[PDB]
RNA sequence: GAAUCUGGUCAAACUUGGUCAUUUAGAGGAACUAAAAGUCGUAACAAGGUUUCCGUAGGUGAACCUGCGGAAGGAUCAUU
């Protein structure tokens, strides 16, 4: 219920995957995704994982500034909106 | 011939408005360099892994990509 894990993924060495998954359908992605490009400056994806969990996939190591983004924005509380260190 | 006074006259100045320039405030806004063990890609240099470039229009993390027309500064100085 309400969980939003944020998880890395390392691909080669330092090279990284911010991958935030569980994300609500109530603001659309596409949105969000365009304005995190706007403010990362690094690239996002969209990702069905076996259709249970909902991933907006992003490039590089900017865990703080996600969090900060849903701090802005629609993750509220700070307690449903978990981070994996990896 | 003294103050004084009518008309000029040159007119400082003063109240007004509007031009300008030196300036310093400049709420905020976007730039640019210098620093070059941040972040993401790798765009260009090899046919650099879609050859690059120009002019232009559109698009967009970002290098950029794609139309259309040109260049070669091309990777062709070559067909009885
Ligand atoms: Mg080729
Ligand atoms: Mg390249
Ligand atoms: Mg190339
Ligand atoms: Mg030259």
């Amino acid at each position: 219920s309400n969980y939003i894990h944020i998880r890395i993924q390392q691909r080669n060495g330092r090279k990284t995957l911010t991958t935030v998954q569980g994300v609500p359908e109530e603001y659309d992605l596409k949105r969000i995704l365009k304005v995190l490009k706007k403010d990362f400056a690094c690239n996002g994806n969209i990702v069905k994982d076996p259709e249970m969990g909902e991933i907006i996939q992003l490039q590089g190591d900017q865990r703080a500034k996600v969090c900060e983004f849903m701090i802005s924005q629609l993750g509220l509380q700070k307690k449903n909106i978990k981070i994996h260190g990896f």
